[PDB]
């Protein structure tokens, strides 16, 4: 389990004890930003950072500290995950695509999705899963500060 580059993030900084800035970054931008500011642990073939006073949107709506940050390359296959969700407005029908690493979620279950124009969770259906390959890029992976170890993801709750 890791994510795309692409793949997008809410985060929150914090500076001074006093400032805040808040947006929604792709993770390899929050990746190569963190870069210059902080700097690179090595493990097998592992690169982690471990910011200080950065947030991320997770369960329940609310941001935690962003512990780490790492990208490495992967054997495995790219799996683009389509997850649906809709509201009475007269439906609206919504849908979120993120692309994940994994060995390892099925078509017909349902996960949170954080809707963003109305900024409340709600319950998606995945409605699709697509092996897209193996990937010569770096995929990513963060560690959160909520004991439901997932963040949102493009939207969808992922871990």
């Amino acid at each position: 389990d890791a994510v795309h580059g692409k793949t997008h993030v809410f985060i929150r900084s914090i500076k001074n004890g006093s400032h805040m800035q808040e947006a929604k970054i792709d993770i390899k931008s929050l990746y190569d930003s963190l870069a210059k500011k902080y700097d690179v642990q090595h493990k097998n073939s592992y690169e982690v950072i471990y910011p200080k006073g950065y947030e991320i949107k997770v369960l329940g709506n609310k941001y935690v500290k962003l512990v780490a940050m790492s990208r490495h390359k992967t054997q495995k296959h790219l799996v683009k995950i389509v997850v649906k969700s809709e509201k009475t407005i007269s439906l609206l029908k919504k849908q979120d695509e993120v692309v994940v690493t994994t060995d390892h979620l099925k078509v017909g279950n349902y996960v949170s999705v954080y809707d963003e124009a109305s900024d409340k969770e709600v319950i998606g259906e995945i409605a699709s899963i697509e092996d897209l390959g193996m990937t010569d890029d770096y995929v990513y992976d963060c560690e959160v500060d909520d004991d439901s170890h997932a963040f949102y993801a493009s939207n969808i709750l992922v871990h």
